């Protein structure tokens, strides 16, 4: 079958001359351009690192220009058929989408973060393990692991993982972040935490501050 | 006490040579940016039109970079109350906003028009019948009239209003349409529709079409 092209957005280290290469997966409904924004505190503390952003292949099924990985049933009135069909579209989508980065920023997958929110982490935490080369690492904002049970079988690859969570997350339940935290733990993911202390659905500065140390950690 | 003060961008006619103006109004966890891009197919065919969008006042409950009018309980979780004083306060800002851009842009009301988006269209129907004077028309897509049993005591001015609504909008039902219409009619006011058939949220070429019939028409 077909594959749906990601249009999106780039900044950073100037193209040719990139080390490492760190792709913003958005959330439902938003596009690449808001997360690629957090790419402006981060890019002078990450020299020669570039930032990708692209948007999610569908439009947003419950709003007017945003796009989505797949839909939301208990939100759009989706079927769960559908939804489940569309991870699996929007997976073939980002995984061919990230070997067309690698290949024209010439890196390796070990130069290759993924910086997820919400359902954009989602994605990542599909989408990476079943790479055949381990990523350098995942940051996950305030999303959740969709098959918990298929990680098991399924992971060709095992990259770092940091959750990042608000414990006053009003439409992400707090408790997935620890739920998604012991299915990598125990599927040998190294995992780390930070809880964003009173903080909602969004990304506190604690929260940046944390994963910008991750990533200066982890990209070469 | 305070009303915030609105971000907003601008395209269109000239500073200093507006013959008009119409301020889009986005939906919850949008911006203004989003629907300006509207003014790129309208702006050709109204000519002296200026086009600004303002950001809603609040962060989004429900996104990381978005906006909000106002929360919604069903969704993210907020009380009714918060809702409630929620809108209070942003028509508080909104009012304010819309006579800034009037002063600045010197025109008269009679010379704006208000075009929204789902919980931007819910702004509009509220704000407009309560301002003093009437102002040249509304265009709702895709939203709902809040307050209908208010409508009669508290509208002031009653400019005319065309609804545009998909009929397989999944997350505002399409019958709100009739149902704002109704109020709005049994109001005074002169009451337009127009059906995107087989359209969910959002909008569609026909929607668009009408709405610059609409605003040709109305604005000077
Ligand atoms: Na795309
Ligand atoms: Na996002
Ligand atoms: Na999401
Ligand atoms: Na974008
Ligand atoms: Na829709
Ligand atoms: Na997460
Ligand atoms: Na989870
Ligand atoms: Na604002
Ligand atoms: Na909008
Ligand atoms: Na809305
Ligand atoms: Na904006
Ligand atoms: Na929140
Ligand atoms: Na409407
Ligand atoms: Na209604």
């Amino acid at each position: 079958i077909m594959t749906r092209k990601l249009t999106f957005g780039r900044r950073g280290a100037a193209p040719g001359e990139a080390t490492s290469l760190v792709v913003f997966l958005h959330g439902y409904g938003a596009d690449g351009a808001d997360l690629l924004g957090l790419a402006e505190p981060l890019a002078p503390h990450l020299p020669g690192t570039a930032f990708v952003a692209p948007d999610a292949p569908e439009p947003c099924r419950a709003n007017g220009f945003g796009f989505q990985w797949f839909p939301i049933p208990w939100l759009d009135g989706s079927s769960e058929t559908a939804a489940a069909e569309g991870m699996a579209a929007a997976a073939r989508d980002l995984d061919a989408f990230l070997d067309e980065r690698l290949a024209e920023e010439g890196l390796p997958p070990e130069a290759l973060a993924l910086v997820g929110f919400s359902q954009g982490t989602m994605m990542a935490l599909h989408v990476a393990p079943r790479r055949a080369e381990e990523i350098a690492g995942i940051v996950g904002f305030s999303g959740r692991l969709l098959a918990p049970e298929r990680l098991a079988e399924e992971a060709r690859s095992k990259p770092p993982v940091l959750l990042v969570h608000g414990d006053a997350d009003p439409v992400v339940p707090f408790a997935d972040m620890s739920l998604a935290g012991e299915a990598l733990a125990e599927a040998g993911f190294t995992t780390y935490g930070h809880v964003m202390k009173g903080t909602g659905h969004g990304i506190a500065p604690d929260g940046l501050s944390v994963a910008l140390a991750f990533l200066k950690e982890r990209l070469p």
